[PDB]
């Protein structure tokens, strides 16, 4: 159908706005501390803290798959890759710092995105 189109449209659109963002969000990560999944070989018992690992890698993945259907979805996973790592991470380390640097300097990113979707319509 014409609408299915038109909705995958939208979605690709979606995704092209997200994969903006999410290199504006990885640029606020210069000693790429969330690039990758935390190592299961280097921190082994890590899923024992975490239930819900995320990383920057893993949500390109998802994003070229043109898995998140709206910007919420998108978000979670961004606050999941702060969020487990300050509570992994005591507060006086170089990690939980990154985070609230990558926090603070992403709402920025985030919130001018989240004007754009409600704007040009993108869900
Ligand atoms: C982002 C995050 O929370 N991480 C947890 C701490 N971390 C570690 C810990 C131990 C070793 C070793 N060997 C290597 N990396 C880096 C990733
Ligand atoms: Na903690």
């Amino acid at each position: 159908s014409m609408e299915q189109v038109a909705m995958e449209l939208r979605l690709t659109e979606l995704t092209r706005l997200l994969r903006s963002v999410l290199d504006q969000l990885q640029d606020k990560d210069p000693a790429r501390i969330f690039a990758q999944p935390v190592s299961l070989k280097e921190v082994p018992d890590y899923l024992d803290h975490i239930k819900h690992p995320m990383d920057f890698a893993t949500m390109r993945k998802r994003l070229e798959a043109q898995g998140y259907k709206n910007l919420h979805e998108f978000e979670e996973d961004f606050d999941l890759i702060i969020d487990n790592c300050m509570k992994y991470n005591a507060r006086d380390t170089v990690f939980y710092r990154a985070a609230v640097r990558l926090r603070d300097q992403g709402g920025v990113v985030l919130r001018q995105a989240r004007r754009e979707v409600d704007s040009i319509g993108l869900e």
